[PDB]
């Protein structure tokens, strides 16, 4: 094994490679949403900027996991990034709802990784997950939940969507 | 011919003169719209400021073509500038729709000028049109399309028009 | 069609969507290389830094094409991003040789898109390819070529590779 | 017992005192290495500076453990600091290999400390170990692994060792 590998279980190594792929997939979905909201027949620059930032954020999640893999002496094995399930995302509300669903799927996968890590007694990996991932996941789920509630209060369509979009820009 | 004239076909020279006139016409249309939106019974200062800037820009386009005619050794021949098709432009949406129609007619004329230039093997003129005109035209058509979409979302009339107009100011 | 679409052929729209996928694929290849060279048994941080910049660059090219698609009124279709077929890149020299091959494949695709745009008399699209893509692609190929020659002179393995890597930091 | 003591098991108290000693010992080993590389017949100032800073870091680790013991109301028990296992450390590569082995032994002891704290349900102590020790230990082992790989590429003896020394200085 690697000259640095210590207390690093193969199941944790494999699960991190899967998490890297999932993070990159979530980044690709948000990129799709970002440019969907800059279509001339959609034109929601606030939503676009929100998802463009989420897209950068999830790519840096993936990169932190790749760096982690190397830190522990595992092997990065990259897999194909699936195309987003949609190419057209609907109203701003439906995009937020699909985003909230994606964030909770990511959160679930992250909690399964934490359970794998505790089960193999890897305090370094559980710490990583708690400080670098689980905390941000709960914040973004709270933020997206808040946004859905406000957008339903404002609209969710027509003038209320137009105004709510402004608070994101 | 001029001491400077070289590889400058007569059809290209005449097309530039026609384009100058079309540019000045478009500037006159936007000047009409600009002050229409400052009527006391219209009172949309954001629309007025948007069209005022468009009027200055299209006059800058006409001057660049006049400067180009002289650079190449052609003769500027100015023609009468037609009065705008309208004196009253209706709602802000109707003004935007007529503007998008005008921008696409200018774009069509510019692509016809580019085809004339290509057919006469004038790389200096095709570069001019690509870098100084075709690019801004596409950006301008995209901007106006976005604004139509946002105004339909917000209004198009009543409070939503009042709020969208603020976005322009 | 789109309220903004004008002189935008269906084949150019489709070829732009394929180009987007190729840029994203090229970005993924360079991401693979960047973290390959941070493995504890490779430890080439200059190479890693060079390929990480290349990866960000390719992703910005993909986004410029997506923005372009929206400007013209076409529709972005995103497909799966294949993983690199071979992720054990070997020495730094072998990675540069693979990068040069990939850059030339991208260039050849970019030139076929230009021929499609020219065959369809789309001067706005050829201008985009010439100014935003073909110039940067030739400069990139020339740089990697230079790097290959310099590394073959320094090494290409052992102390010369170690010294050449510091020139990239 | 101390007025501040609470949920602090005597087995964790005793292990903290052992870890203090190991930290002081590792600090002593790096001090030996540092001044070994300043012998007139060795003269590797970069290596010397790297181990000096390493010696200062391990001493600080020992003091944070002593500060932690008092925080919890445990009692610091200091013992002899054993002589370093060697007086002469061979080549720069042999010094790094010995340092990598020592860091993995220290990491092993820290992980056993964590399992003792976990088995006694002391979350305050598992947090200390995760945030203050386990994280920097994995980073230090990765750092040293990279360095061994870099020095094997450069040298590991002769001009390559001389050149690698400069990157540490």
């Amino acid at each position: 094994a690697s000259q640095v590998r210590q207390n690093y279980h193969e199941d944790c190594e494999a699960s991190i490679n899967k998490q890297i792929n999932m993070e990159l997939y979530a980044s690709y979905v948000y990129l799709s949403m970002a440019y969907y909201f800059e279509r001339d027949d959609v034109a929601l620059p606030g939503f676009a900027k929100f998802f463009k930032e989420s897209s950068d954020e999830e790519r840096e999640h993936a990169q932190t996991f790749m760096k982690y893999q190397n830190k522990r002496g595992g092997r990065i094995v990259l897999q194909q990034i699936a195309a987003p399930s949609m190419q057209e995302w609907g109203t701003g509300l439906e995009a937020l709802q699909a985003a909230l669903d994606l964030e909770k799927q990511v959160n679930q996968s992250l909690l399964e990784l934490h359970s794998t890590a505790s089960g193999n007694n890897d305090p370094h990996l559980t710490k990583l997950l708690e400080d670098e991932y689980l905390e941000e996941q709960v914040d973004s789920i709270k933020k997206i939940g808040d946004m859905i509630t406000k957008l339903k209060r404002a609209g969710p369509t027509g003038l209320g969507e137009y105004m709510f979009d402004k608070e994101l820009n």
